[PDB]
């Protein structure tokens, strides 16, 4: 660990749109906002006219340009992005003062890909090679950067929503956290890092062993938790969960939240809830809990989130004094993915070199006076490997 004090509040964006850094890339320099997504593996940009665009990257005026003479055909999950391969010098502005050349992926037709008004105009896959397009041997931007520098094999990152609903402009304004190359920095966070092994080098895969709704366990088999694979995903913006697990988790949390009732589309993501400006009964809601797996045998740790992070800050203008919010848990097909919803509660890092995922509690987490977010350990469970879908 140590101090990262150029990295520090880097990044600017909301759980809604995803969390962005400013790159550069070309000679001469051309400043691209570009999201940090930890669930894929290319660096992909703008590379030409689209209505949600406001500037793209211009290969024509770029000296350091070379054309790789091969496209890319991605599909997102409705729609795609297709991409003329090559590679340039690219730089980060407020990061490790290194420049490096990469393969870029300039983005020449999209679809359902870009969102409108979102003001980031590419994509920086944090993941591994497994899962790069078109395969493998198209080497990802962090791989390379290593390579090229002495940069350690490791980032992290900390990811700051606020309390309240962000404007186009006001997204600009406040700072969205940060994203640390090469390091660990001691002040974004309070308490101790925990680290969960990483599974397999694809996505950043994680085994989940045990889920508590204020401190009530859920009491399932812990595959049902991990059901296909378990991801952390700063490019998804909910908490997503398996069928059965996220069946049960709403079941508890109603319950728990018995004070007032909120209509069936509240639970499914669609409708919003609002309250008096200040007057949010955070106490009514319970605090989640996932266990995940430890890196000595038979030992977890336990991450606490509370409704600060799973109820997503919405305006309407209908009224607009009221704090409004959308419930930000959902139904998965892919296992359990901590989006960013998650994520704005902890510090994380990715220790690449050591095979492993950290987590503190952030010193950006939103909360009131009488809660905050934890990470606590160790606790005895036994057969986390069995949690394991394999
Ligand atoms: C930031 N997240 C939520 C993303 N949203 C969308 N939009 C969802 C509706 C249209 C596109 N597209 C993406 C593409 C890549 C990575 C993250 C995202
Ligand atoms: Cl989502």
């Amino acid at each position: 660990t140590g101090s990262f004090v150029e990295m520090v509040d880097n990044l600017r964006g909301k759980s809604g749109q995803g969390y962005y850094v400013e790159m550069t890339v070309g000679s001469p320099p051309q400043t691209l906002n570009i999201l940090v997504d930890t669930g894929s593996s290319n660096f992909a940009v703008g590379a030409a006219p689209h209505p949600f665009l406001h500037r793209y990257y211009q290969r024509q005026l770029s000296s350091t340009y070379r054309d790789l003479r091969k496209g890319v055909y991605v599909p997102y999950t409705q729609g795609k992005w297709e991409g003329e391969l090559g590679t340039d010098l690219v730089s980060i502005p407020h990061g490790p003062n290194v420049t490096v050349r990469a393969n870029i992926a300039a983005i020449t037709e999209s679809d359902k890909f870009f969102i409108n008004g979102s003001n980031w105009e590419g994509i920086l896959g944090l993941a591994y090679a497994e899962i790069a397009r078109p395969d493998d041997s198209l080497e990802p931007f962090f791989d390379s950067l290593v390579k090229q520098t002495h940069v350690p094999n490791l980032f992290s990152l900390q990811l700051c929503g606020a309390g309240f609903p962000l404007n186009q402009s006001e997204v600009l304004a406040s700072v969205g956290g940060s994203m640390i190359i090469g390091g660990i920095d001691h002040s974004l966070y309070t308490g101790s890092l925990w680290y969960t092994p990483i599974r397999r080098e694809w996505y950043y895969e994680v085994i989940i062993v045990r889920v508590e709704i204020n401190g009530q366990d859920l009491k399932m088999d812990c595959k049902e938790y991990n059901y296909d694979k378990s991801i952390v995903d700063s490019g998804t913006t909910n908490l997503r969960l398996p069928k059965k697990v996220f069946e049960a988790a709403v079941k508890s949390i109603k319950a728990a939240s018995s004070t007032e009732k909120f209509p069936d589309g509240f639970w499914l993501g669609e409708q919003l809830v609002c309250w008096q400006a200040g007057t949010t009964p955070w106490n009514i809601f319970p605090v989640i809990s996932l266990y995940l797996m430890g890196e000595v045998t038979n030992q977890s740790f336990r991450i606490t989130i509370l409704p600060q992070q799973y109820l997503r800050p919405v305006e309407d203008v209908a009224t607009s004094q009221d704090d409004c919010y959308k419930f930000a848990i959902s139904q998965s097909s892919t296992g359990t993915v901590m989006g960013a919803v998650i994520m704005e509660g902890f510090y994380v890092v990715f220790d690449r070199a050591r095979k492993r995922i950290g987590f503190a509690v952030s010193a950006c987490h939103v909360h009131d006076e009488f809660r905050t977010a934890a990470v606590e350990g160790p606790f005895v469970t036994l057969d986390m490997e069995d949690c394991g879908y394999n």
